[PDB]
């Protein structure tokens, strides 16, 4: 059919912390808005999915004004285009920090759902990311 949904990267946030060139360029993913429940008005931290896992990301800079401009929520599909991934080794965290995203899609379906929380698959796996 033409009317297929949205491809999103999935296993893109799996690549982004285990492989260095993904690490260096984590940028072009399309991912999909998974929670934006609240605690800053300049930084929002909100989960997106692959498909595969949710992951937190910090929107900051024009990712935050273009976010709370554009009611982002559960289900929405964006494309990160400014980001650099974070490791917090000292509490084994991870977190994509985003200065800039585009709207692919609103309102995207969002069904059949199995996607893990990152942090735990590493925490499965712990000498695994870089």
């Amino acid at each position: 059919g033409p009317m297929s949904s949205v491809q999103l990267s999935r296993g893109d946030f799996h690549s982004i912390f285990t492989n260095k060139q993904r690490y260096d360029n984590p940028t072009g993913g399309v991912y999909q808005v998974y929670n934006t429940r609240k605690s800053s008005n300049r930084e929002n931290l909100i989960m997106i999915s692959d498909g595969i896992y949710h992951m937190k990301a910090l929107l900051r800079n024009q990712a935050a004004s273009k976010f709370q401009s554009m009611e982002l929520q559960r289900g929405d599909i964006i494309r990160v285009i400014i980001a650099e991934p974070a490791i917090v080794r000292e509490r084994k965290k991870y977190v994509l920090l985003v200065d800039d995203f585009e709207l692919v899609q609103s309102r995207a379906d969002m069904v059949n759902q199995t996607s893990t929380f990152l942090d735990n698959y590493f925490s499965e796996h712990p000498n695994e990311t870089l």
